[PDB]
């Protein structure tokens, strides 16, 4: 079930994907898809964690809606890995990718971040060294799960 066992076991390397998705640094998402090499693919990966590093260590937090009701909408606290002004992102992309860009309240602008809401908090999602390591061993076995995981990223929520 290599669909399946990588949306539970790599949910936060799919949740880092996505982010790299709504920015359009699709370097980081095309070679999981084309390449056949796995040494090319753990390069490209490795690049992208340490970019993602620059991310979260310069994120600033904003109020931003986790669930928005014209009447009662709930905000909260979050990190915003990237903070972009809304003709700085597709017109679709807020309504496809809708766990990864948040509107900022009192504002246009959108929270660009891989966040998981529980309706009253927001929690930055990041890949431990366990999920890394994983990845990279079942990676090398098959080529698939890059596929997959590739395939579930760019997938919207």
């Amino acid at each position: 079930p290599v669909a399946e066992t990588i949306s539970k076991r790599f949910w936060t390397l799919i949740k880092m994907l996505r982010f790299y998705v709504v920015l359009r640094r699709f370097g980081y998402i095309d070679p999981l898809i084309y390449s056949i090499d796995p040494k090319q693919i753990k390069d490209v990966l490795s690049e992208a964690l340490r970019e993602f590093v620059s991310y979260t260590s310069s994120s600033s937090s904003r109020s931003i809606v986790i669930y928005d009701d014209p009447k009662n909408p709930v905000t909260a606290q979050a990190p915003c890995l990237v903070v972009a002004k809304r003709d700085e992102i597709p017109q679709n992309f807020p309504s496809i990718y809708r766990y990864t860009i948040y509107k900022i309240d009192k504002s246009s602008e959108y929270c660009i971040s891989p966040l998981v809401v529980n309706d009253k908090y927001a929690t930055l999602i990041t890949p431990n060294e366990s999920v890394i390591k994983e990845f990279f061993d079942k990676l090398d076995s098959n080529i698939q799960y890059a596929r997959v995981l590739a395939s579930l990223a760019v997938g919207g929520e």
